């Protein structure tokens, strides 16, 4: 993240992390037992992290599990980096709510554009370089136009695609927030998923994956809808 602070205890408790080789992808806990994050996010062998706050200070209660289930969108594009960019993981083992965990609840409503949402992560805190910080970092960006997203990204995003940045530039997420959280008033709202180098562009939002458009295939699936799949 860029344009931001190091993020405060209070607020980062549903990013989870994954490794394996080292740090793959951020992620969300949406309850006890459900993970999601991005399916560009996948790796063949991961696992996760939940509470994670200091590198240089591990507080008294981090937890560690496995992927004992995964789902990707049934109706998806196989080879199309962007589109449907959502995974859910089932924990092998339920977690349970302490001081550094606790779970993000749906998104009921969408986020009518123009609001103040947070971002945040443990990717890049520059511009050009790779610079990784010790804590998450956190800044508030708006919700902007379908079409400054599509004025910048010549490619066509998703019509299942939230826009967000700083008009003006300068907060934006960077390399390594993939996955994260996009939270508008407590609720989660969209799923990091690209952007561009440099970070923090003028007229060059982030995209996210639209938590909004697939609550119905997220709740599908942790009912036992298996066959269940996402709106194209």
């Amino acid at each position: 993240v860029l344009g931001g602070d190091e993020c405060d205890i209070n607020e980062h408790p549903f990013l989870a992390f994954l490794y394996s080789h080292g740090y793959f992808c951020g992620l969300t806990l949406i309850n006890q037992e459900w993970v999601v994050t991005a399916a560009h996010c996948d790796s063949t062998n991961f696992q996760m992290q939940l509470g994670v706050h200091s590198k240089k200070v591990l507080n008294e209660d981090e937890q560690t599990r496995n992927p004992k289930e995964k789902f990707i969108c049934p109706n998806k594009n196989m080879s199309e980096v962007l589109d449907k960019d959502i995974m859910l993981i089932k924990l092998d083992k339920p977690i349970s709510n302490s001081k550094h965990i606790a779970p993000l609840s749906l998104p009921s409503n969408p986020p009518s554009v123009g609001s103040v949402c947070r971002i945040m992560g443990w990717g890049s805190i520059t511009i050009p370089n790779e610079t990784y910080p010790d804590v998450p970092y956190c800044a508030n960006i708006n919700l902007v136009d379908y079409e400054v997203c599509q004025g910048a990204y010549n490619g066509l995003p998703a019509k299942t695609t939230l826009c967000a940045g700083v008009l003006e530039g300068g907060k934006d997420t960077c390399v390594g927030d993939s996955g994260g959280p996009l939270i508008c008033n407590g609720q989660f709202q969209g799923i990091v998923s690209y952007g561009a180098h440099s970070c923090g562009q003028g007229p060059k939002p982030g995209i996210y994956t639209n938590v909004f458009d697939y609550t119905d295939w997220i709740q599908r699936n942790i009912a036992g809808n298996t066959d269940a799949t996402c709106p194209p």
